[PDB]
């Protein structure tokens, strides 16, 4: 359980400068399926978020990765495409024991597919030597981010 | 590859996996004392192992070594719950990113001078990593009666 709350999203915008609401869409229902996936992890250790790189790349598509802190707190967000659709349900079960985290400390809902800022969030974000990817970009980033 | 699983292990921490361990010929055999070695294992999931194994173990002395014919890592493992060899290989091969074919588990030779002794040294090495009290059979043999 635990989708989010105020401080949850506070500190998300905090880092990343722009509401977790802006780059995602909403699935009130826990068992609708998808392949792709945006996910934010609060508290987790630098180990576990290099080890669940290695391990998502064998069942995914696509995937970016990119982590933030300061002094308030640390967030890791995660924009993942994966080979099967799967539900929040299954999502969360699969990552809260990858990450060795408490479900709590998970927000998950699918991509914003349309709007140009959200499409450049990711594009952004490919443009930094830290981030971590794999795979070909998703035509919705694609389409949005080119022609001039 | 066994052979030469063997030889890799002898060449990098100096003895026999033969000498530190006892023989269970049925992978059904419960215990909770288990030595394992692992060949080819990287190094984030050596790490992450260490964190996820203490929450369901009384000991824990692990190590890792190398050279260009190979890495081998080395494992004590006391488990709160006994298991098997069938069950153990199964959750070390997902933990590990590994194939089972990857790994060499027996339970440890618990009476023997020398087979004490290699983890005593062990154990004065900085880099190695542990948790727990160390198991009596080792403190009783190492320590002046
Ligand atoms: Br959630
Ligand atoms: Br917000
Ligand atoms: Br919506
Ligand atoms: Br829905
Ligand atoms: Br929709
Ligand atoms: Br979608
Ligand atoms: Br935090
Ligand atoms: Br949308
Ligand atoms: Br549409
Ligand atoms: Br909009
Ligand atoms: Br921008
Ligand atoms: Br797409
Ligand atoms: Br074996």
């Amino acid at each position: 359980g635990s989708r989010a709350t105020v401080f949850k999203l506070g500190l998300f915008k905090s880092l990343f400068l722009c509401s977790f609401h802006d780059i995602t869409r909403l699935f009130k229902n826990d068992k609708t399926t998808n392949q792709q996936w945006v996910l934010a992890v609060f508290g987790l250790a630098e180990v576990f978020f290099e080890a669940s790189f290695e391990l998502l790349k064998k069942q995914c598509s696509f995937l970016q990765m990119q982590k933030r802190s300061h002094e308030g707190g640390t967030c890791a967000v995660y924009l993942i495409c994966f080979n099967t659709a799967k539900s929040r349900e299954t999502v969360r079960n699969l990552m809260a024991n990858m990450l060795n985290v408490r479900e709590e400390c998970l927000m998950l809902q699918p991509p914003k597919i349309r709007g140009l800022s959200a499409a450049l969030f990711w594009f952004k974000s490919s443009l930094s030597p830290a981030t971590l990817k794999h795979g070909a970009l998703p035509e919705w980033i694609r389409a949005q981010t080119t022609l001039n």
